[PDB]
C-alpha cells in the first residue's frame, strides 16, 4: 500500500477488546495482576503503546518510545553514553539539543564535537577513540544544510558508532533514516507529527533490539514519559500527516518560485533549489520537502516590516503548525550569539524563517508577495 | 486558616480571565507574542503553573515544579550535581530512586554513599569533601524508618550540602520539610497527592531562589514536564487530600491496634508505635501518619493466603490510592536481592505491606482480621 | 459492607481487558463488528456505561442513564409522557425543572399541576384521570421543604403513576428513593456527585425494566448523552462522595448551631432542626443531611454585606462544590418573581442561601459569624 | 481568502488572555461573578463558544449551537414547534431523524408529512395551514437524492415556514444553505466535521436573530449541550476539513469511474453522474461532492463477499471517518422495513454503501476493483 493508506491502517490504533476504532485513553497509573508471580521486581500504558507502535511503523523500525518532549527524547538518547564518551554533531545544531548537551551533559563528562557534516569526510576526521555517537539533523535549522544519511550510517557502522538522526523537519512521510542504516531516528513530535500546536512530545524509533532495550531502561529509570492524553492527540494528529505535508509541499514550491523572483529578496535557503548544497543528496534520501524556508531581506527593519505586513504568517518560534509561522532568527533563536559570529555563520540580520502551514497556496504566495512589495 | 481550608483556597487555581472556578486545561504548545521583543532567545503552561503554585503553597515554599513522574523529579534534582560530586542517601532507599542513581547517574560520575540516617551522626561520618547533596526519605520503604529532618537540615547547612526530602509517604498535609530547613522537598504525586491511581507525576518545591533557577534550567533543558491534562487531574485530586489522609489515618490507628493483638502477626512497623525507632522524632516533625504499614506473618504461604483471603485489600505494588492495596516485598519489590541479604535487612518472607485506602474503617479492620484468622 | 467501602468497590469501574484500576476513556464514536449480523438496524460507550453502573449501584437500582445535564435528565424523564398527560410536582419547584416544564413541555400538551407535597393528601386531591407522573424534590430549594417519599410512592403505585424523585440535594449517600418504592430517581450530577465544579451532567436510576427500556429509547432518540471525558470525571469525583458529604455534614451541624444563636439571624431553614416541618419524616427516609442551608438576615443590604464580609463563602449560584458558596435567592434565582409573591412564598429580601463545602469546620463557622457580627 | 485559509484563520479559536494558539478546554461548571447584579435570574463555556463560532463562520451564519449529538441538534430544532404544527420532510429520511420525529415528537402532537422533495412542487402541494417547518436533507441517504435548496428556501419564505437543511453529507466546505436563503443549517458533526470517529456532536447555525434566541432558550431549557473536551476535539478536527474533503473527492471521482465500468456493478448513485436526477441542481448549489456512494451488486451474497474481499473498506455503519467504510443498507439501516417495500424504494438486496476515507486513491480504487473481480 501507498503512504496515505499506511498512515490510516498501519500500527495498532484500534481496541481489540471492544472494537473501538480509536485507541482508548488509559488515564490510569496501576494495573491489577491476577497472581503474585506476574509482579516481577513503567507498566505499558496502552495509549502510549499505540503511539509508539505508530512511530515504529511509520519509520520501518521495530521499537517506538514516547517522551514528554523532543528534548526529553534527545536527552534519553544521549544518556546511552557514559562520562568520557564523545558525540559528533552537525555544527549548526542549536536550540534545545545544543543547550542540553553543552549546559547539562558536559557536566556529566560527555564530550561534544561539532562538525560540518555536509562533508562526511569531516566526520571521519573528527572520529576519536572515545567517540561513541554520531548525531545528525538534516536538513538543519535555520539554513537547511543537508547531510548524506546513508554515508553517515556507513561511517558509523565502520567505526562502531551509534548513529542518530533528528528527522523532525522531514517527518517519516518523506525521509526514513532507519531504511538507510541509521540506528536511531527521533522527532520533536510537537511539530509536524502532532501537527496542531497542541501536544508537546518526543518520539524515538529503532530496529536494534539491544539499543531498544537500553532505551527502555533509560526511559523507565529517568521517567520522561508521554502522558496518555497527549499520546492520544498525537496519534490523532498523525492521521492527517500525509495530507498536511502534501499541502505544505505544494505551497513550498510555489512560495519558493515567488521568492527567487522578488526584488526585495536576496538568498533563499531550501533543499529543493538545484544550487543548494547537497541538493542531489537530499533528493536521493527523501521524496519530498520540509515546510521550513529561510530567505534574506535587506536588514532588520525590512524583516520586522515583512512580519507586520503579512496577513497569514504569524509571528512565533515553533514550526509544523496548521498555521503558517514567521520568525527572524537573529532577533529570536540566535540573538544571544554576538552579531559578528552570527554574520559569519549565515544568520544575517535580514534572515527570515517561515514555516509553511496548510492555508490555501494562492493566499500564502500572494500575502508574502504583497508584504515583500511593501519594501 | 486551618489545613482543610488551605487545600481549597490556597494557590492560584481559578481563571482570572473568565472567573472559572477550576483552572482551564491549556492543551497547547505555542503562545502568540504581541511584538518581536517578547521572544528573547518551555513557555509556562498555565495548567502546569497552577499545579506548581499548589505544591509550593502546600509546602510553604516559593517555587514549584511538575515532572512527568516522580522518577523524573528525582532525576532532575540529581542533575543539580556534576561528575565527581557525592550524594548521601538513607541506606534502605530502593526502587526508582536507587535504580536511577546506581544504574544511570553513576555512569555520569555521580557517586552515591548509602547511610543509615536514623542516626544523624552517620551522616556526619559519611560527609566527604566531594559531598554536595543529602537526600532523605522519611519514613522509608517498606520498614518505615524515621530520620530527624531538622537535624539533617542543620548538618546540611553547616557542611554546604543541598538537602532534599522525599515527602511522598507523609504528603504536605502532615509533614513540611521546608519549614524545618530543608532546601528541596519532592513527591511522587502519583501516590497520595493525585490520590486516584490515574496520574503519573512528580512534584518539587523549594524556597531557594537560586536552586529554583537551576531546577527551571534543568527542567527546560531535559524536558521531563508534566502535561496539562495530568496537571489538571493532579490539582483536582489534591482538593480532597485532607479528607482522604484523615480517613486513612483513622483506619491506620484501628488497623494497627488489630495487628498488634493478633496471634498470626509478629512484628509491626509503623512510626505511630511507641517502641518504633525515632517515634519521638516523627511526632516532633509531623502531625499525622502515613497510610503504609508493614507487618510479619509467619512465612511466604501465610502471606499469599492473607492476600487471597482479603475482600478489600487489592494486590498491587503502588500506594496512596482510594483502594487499599496489599503486597509482599520479598516476592515483589525486593525479589532480586538474594534471600539472605533480604533476611539480614528485615525483608523476611512473611513481611506484608499494606497501603490503607479510604474504605470504611470497620470494613478494613474486619476484613484483614478475618483473613489473618484463616492462618 | 458499609457505605464508604461501597463507594470504592461498587459498580464496574475497572478494565477487564488490561486490569487498569480506573475505567478507560473511550473517546470514540464507532465500534467495529466482527460480522454483519451484529449490526441489527447509541452503541454503549464503556466510559458512560461505567458511570451508569455506579449510579445504579449507589441507588440500589438496576439501570443507570447519564445525560449531558440534569436538565437533560429531567427532560428525558418527562418525555415518558404524551400530550394530554398530567404531572404533579411539588409547588416550590423552580429553576431548570420549572422552566423546562412550563416553557417547553406545556407547548407539547403536557400539563403541570403544582402541589404542596409536604402533605401527601394534597397529592391525592390533585390526582386527575389524566395524571401519569408524580415528580418530587426533597428537600426542595431554597427553603428545604421535606416530602414523605414512602407515602408518595404508595399513592403513586395505587393510582398508577410513575413516581420520580430529584435526589440531588441528599445524594445516594444519605437517601435512597428506590428503596422506598419510587420508580425513578435522578440527579444533577453537576452538584455533589461530581463534587468539583467541573462536570455538567445528569444521572437517572431505576429498577423497572420497562421504564428503563423506554428511557433508553428516549435517550437514543433525542441524544442528550454524557460524553466519555465527563463520564470519567464523574466516576472519579464520586469516589470521594462519602468523605465530602461527611465533612459537609459536620460543618452543617456546627454552622446551624451558630446561626440559631446569632442576634442578626432570624429564621433558619434546614431539615435537621426539630421545629422544621416534617423533620421526623426526613429522619425516617434519610440518614444524613444536605449541605444547603437558608437563613434570614434583616434586609437586602445586610445580605449583601454578609456576602462581602465572608472570607470563605463565595458568591455563586450553584451548590455541591468543594468550596462553600453563598447566594441571595431574591436577587438571583427568584428576582423575576414580583416582590410581593416572593414575600408571600418565603423568599424575603434578607433570605440567604449557603452551600457548605469541605473547608475546615471551625473556619466556616468563625467566618460566617464574624461576617454576621459586622451587622 | 480562499476556503483552506478560512478553515485555519476563521472564527475565534485562540486565547486572548494568554495568546495560546489553540482554545483552552474549560472543564468547569461555574464562573465567579464580581458583583451580585451580574447574576440576573448555561453560562457560555468558552470552549463550546469557540466551536459555535467556527460553525457560524464556516456556514456564513451569525449564531452557532453545539449539541451532544446530531440527534440532539435535530431534536432541539423540532422543539421550535408546538403541538398541532406540521413539518414537511424529504420522504427518504430515515435513521435518527425519522425515529425521533415518528416515535417521540408525534407523541407531542407534532405532525410529520413526508414528501419527495426532488420536485419542489411536491412541497407546495403538501403545504397545509398548520405547516410551520420545511426540513430537507440533501443529498439524502442512502441513494443521494438531490433537492433544490434555493427553490425550497423561496417556497418556505413565501409560505412562512422555517426552512432547515441537514448539511452533514456535503459539510460547509462544499455547500452553504444559509447563502441560499435557508433559515437553519445543521450537522451531525460526528461525521466529516470532527472527521476522526472520536466525537459525538451536533452543530446548528443560523443568521436569524429571533430563531437564534429561541434555539438558545431551547438549548438552555432541555440541556443537550456539547461538553468542553468534545468541543475542543471538534475544532481540532475541523482544522483539516478542507484537506480531508479534497482527498475524499479525488478518490470519489476515480472510484465512480471504476464502478461505472465494472461488469459486477449495475446502478451507481452519486450526484456527480450526469444521468443522476437533479445533477444540474447539485452543481448549482455545491462546488464539490459527498464521499458517500451507493451502488448495486447482484444480490446479498455478492454484497457480503465484497465486504469480505476488501482490504481497506471497513464494515461499519457511520461515515466521514479517515478510514473508508462499507455497509449494506438492506441488512443494516433498513433491515426492519419489509423486503418488498425496500425493493420498491430502491433498497435492493445488492445495494452497497461506501464512505470514502482519506487513504491513497489508487489503493481504494484497486482494492474495491479486486474485490468486485472476485464476483
Ligand atoms: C533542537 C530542538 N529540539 C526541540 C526543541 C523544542 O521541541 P520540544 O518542545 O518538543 O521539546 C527545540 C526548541 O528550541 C530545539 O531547538
Ligand atoms: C523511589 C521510587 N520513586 C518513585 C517510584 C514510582 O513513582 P512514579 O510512578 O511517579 O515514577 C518508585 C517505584 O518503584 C520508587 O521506588
Ligand atoms: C431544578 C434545576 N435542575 C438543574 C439545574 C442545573 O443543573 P444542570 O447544570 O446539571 O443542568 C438547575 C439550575 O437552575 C435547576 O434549577
Ligand atoms: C438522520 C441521522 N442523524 C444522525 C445520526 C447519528 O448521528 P449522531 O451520532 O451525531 O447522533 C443518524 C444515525 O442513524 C441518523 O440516521
Ligand atoms: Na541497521
Ligand atoms: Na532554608
Ligand atoms: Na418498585
Ligand atoms: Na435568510
Amino acid at each position: 500500500s501507498n503512504k496515505k493508506t499506511k498512515l490510516i491502517h498501519g500500527g495498532h490504533t484500534t481496541d481489540d477488546y471492544t472494537g473501538a476504532v480509536t485507541t482508548p485513553i488509559y488515564q490510569t497509573s496501576t494495573y491489577l495482576q491476577d497472581d503474585i508471580g506476574d509482579l516481577r521486581q513503567r507498566t505499558a500504558n496502552p495509549t502510549r503503546s499505540s503511539v509508539e507502535s505508530v512511530i515504529a511503523t511509520l519509520e520501518n523500525g521495530k521499537h517506538g518510545f514516547a517522551f514528554s518532549s523532543g528534548v526529553a527524547a534527545i536527552s534519553a538518547v544521549v544518556m546511552l553514553l557514559d562520562k568520557g564518551d564523545h558525540i559528533i554533531l552537525n555544527s549548526d545544531v542549536y536550540g534545545g539539543t545544543y543547550r542540553a548537551l553543552t549546559k547539562v551533559f558536559t557536566r556529566f563528562g560527555i564530550e561534544v564535537d561539532f562538525v560540518d557534516t555536509t562533508h562526511t569526510d569531516s566526520i571521519v576526521q573528527a572520529i576519536r577513540p572515545t567517540t561513541k555517537m554520531l548525531f545528525i539533523e538534516t536538513p538543519s535549522n535555520p539554513l537547511l544544510r543537508v547531510t548524506d544519511i546513508k554515508k553517515s550510517a556507513e561511517i558509523a557502522k565502520e567505526h562502531g558508532l551509534i548513529s542518530v538522526v533528528d528527522n523532525t523537519f522531514m517527518t517519516p512521510y518523506y525521509q526514513n533514516p532507519l531504511d538507510l542504516g541509521i540506528d536511531i531516528v527521533l522527532h520533536s513530535a510537537t511539530k509536524y507529527l502532532g501537527g496542531h500546536s497542541d501536544v508537546v512530545a518526543g518520539l524515538v524509533a529503532t530496529s536494534d533490539d539491544k539499543l531498544a532495550e537500553r532505551l527502555a531502561f533509560i526511559s523507565n529509570s529517568t521517567g520522561g514519559i508521554l502522558g496518555p492524553q497527549d499520546s492520544y492527540l498525537l496519534v490523532r494528529g498523525i492521521k492527517t500527516l500525509g495530507l498536511r505535508m502534501e499541502q505544505i509541499n505544494r505551497s513550498v514550491i510555489e512560495i519558493i518560485k515567488m521568492l527567487q523572483a522578488h526584488p526585495a529578496v536576496q538568498q533563499v535557503f531550501h533543499p529543493s533549489i538545484e544550487s543548494h548544497l547537497n541538493h542531489d543528496v537530499h533528493m536521493a534520501q527523501a521524496d519530498g520537502h520540509t515546510g521550513v524556508i529561510a530567505f534574506e531581506v535587506k536588514n532588520t527593519e525590512s524583516a520586522k516590516q515583512l512580519i507586520k505586513a503579512t496577513s497569514y504568517y504569524t509571528l512565533a518560534e515553533s514550526l509544523g503548525a496548521v498555521e503558517s509561522l514567521i520568525s527572524v532568527p537573529a532577533l529570536m533563536t540566535h540573538a544571544s550569539i554576538p552579531a559578528d559570529i552570527r554574520a559569519k555563520e549565515g544568520i544575517t540580520d535580514g534572515l527570515v524563517r517561515i514555516s509553511v502551514g496548510i492555508e490555501d497556496t494562492e493566499d500564502l504566495v500572494d500575502d508574502l508577495k504583497q508584504a515583500l512589495d511593501t519594501l
